[PDB]
């Protein structure tokens, strides 16, 4: 019962809400599953008894001082979102409610469904069709065009952090010995987790994104803003067309390596200005061609084109606003704003254009 499960609260040592399915919180949030878990806390799939019984995600944060004080941070983010997002036509995630739960800062959203990421692992990793991709670009230029007009850059885009409003699927084939081939049904997409966004006036953490999506301005410390997310996008658009990660590493020097094999030559002013200079010498990245990493990375990493499952126009268009999200300098990335009007989103459906 809602009243008397709602006052009747404890943590755990590690200042986590001892909490189970069938709780609840401010007499209104139903706790009927989980959806998942970090360091940060629990996110758990709720009825909302005050909004109709409607299916919400709450994040309930635990009780340690710097999660409290991020997650304050990121219910700022959310507000401006929505403050700015009256159509609900921008794709962020809009934050439904928020509260102090005995010193658990929660936070409230629309339930989505799977992310981008499980998509693709539970299709085997086989990629997003092309008209998929394209769909989903276009979400994603728009989404983050609005929030980079807002002052703010999201800092963590990445697959697990796009999520589908539906994530029903279509079966393709589904032949004896080999793995179910799927498509998602509906591409609308939401971007979640706003718990890295930062505000171009706010205190910028030095090494941001996850590795995979994380722009050579980061690694090398020579500050970040919105063209960040722009490099992130790049990647992410690559891993939906071909079901493998662009950067598959986990250390700078090689990562920067692989960013060279890729796309060419780093501008030497970049180089110049880093603090990483252990990387370098006389103005080249120190690498060893003939070791087994070396090795993996001359046999895996190819000029960007060559990574063209078709050579048609469509797939062309792709690779070129790929490119142009992957550019070395920040200062010469694509915009947002200008990767809406790239001829690749000529492909879209007078449909495909509504949010
Ligand atoms: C039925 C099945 C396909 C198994 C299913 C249903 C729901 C989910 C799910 O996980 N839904 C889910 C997670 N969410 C996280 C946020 C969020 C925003 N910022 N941070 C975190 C917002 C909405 C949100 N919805 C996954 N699978």
């Amino acid at each position: 019962s809602s009243k008397r499960s709602s006052r009747s609260v404890e943590d755990d040592k590690e200042g986590h809400l001892v909490c189970r399915i069938g709780d609840w919180l401010q007499e209104r949030y139903e706790i009927v599953g989980n959806l998942g878990e970090g360091t940060f806390g629990k996110v758990v799939e709720c009825l909302d008894h005050a909004r109709g019984k409607s299916q919400v995600a709450l994040k309930i944060i635990r009780n340690v001082g710097k999660y409290r004080e991020a997650a304050r941070l990121e219910i700022n983010v959310l507000k401006k979102i929505k403050e700015k997002d009256k159509e609900n036509k921008f794709l962020c995630v809009l934050m439904s409610d928020w509260f102090n739960f005995h010193g658990h800062m929660c936070i409230a959203f629309e339930l989505l469904g799977k992310n981008t990421f499980e998509f693709l692992k539970e299709n085997n990793f086989q990629p997003y069709p092309l008209p998929h991709v394209r769909h989903m670009a276009y979400q994603l230029c728009h989404a983050l065009r609005f929030l980079h007009e807002n002052q703010l850059t999201h800092t963590d885009l990445k697959p697990e952090n796009i999520l589908f409003v539906n994530s029903e699927f279509e079966t393709l084939y589904n032949e004896h010995k080999s793995c179910e081939e799927k498509s998602v049904k509906n591409t609308s997409i939401r971007v979640a987790d706003f718990g890295s966004a930062t505000f171009d006036h706010e205190h910028h953490t030095t090494i941001v994104a996850t590795r995979h999506y994380r722009p050579p301005e980061v690694i090398l410390e020579l500050g970040w803003a919105q063209p960040c997310d722009v490099w992130s996008i790049g990647c992410i658009l690559f891993e939906y067309y071909r079901g493998f990660t662009l950067f598959q590493t986990h250390e700078n020097r090689e990562h920067l390596v692989m960013m060279e094999k890729i796309l060419g030559p780093i501008p030497s002013h970049m180089i110049h200005r880093t603090r990483k200079q252990k990387y370098f010498y006389k103005g080249g990245l120190v690498w060893d061609e003939n070791s087994s990493d070396g090795r993996y990375v001359k046999e895996n990493c190819k000029p960007l084109k060559s990574y063209m499952l078709q050579d048609s126009l469509e797939h062309v268009q792709l690779f070129d606003l790929m490119r142009r999200m992957l550019e070395f300098d920040p200062a010469q990335r694509i915009t947002l704003a200008e990767a809406l009007l790239h001829p690749f989103f000529a492909g879209l459906t007078p449909e495909e254009r509504s949010f």
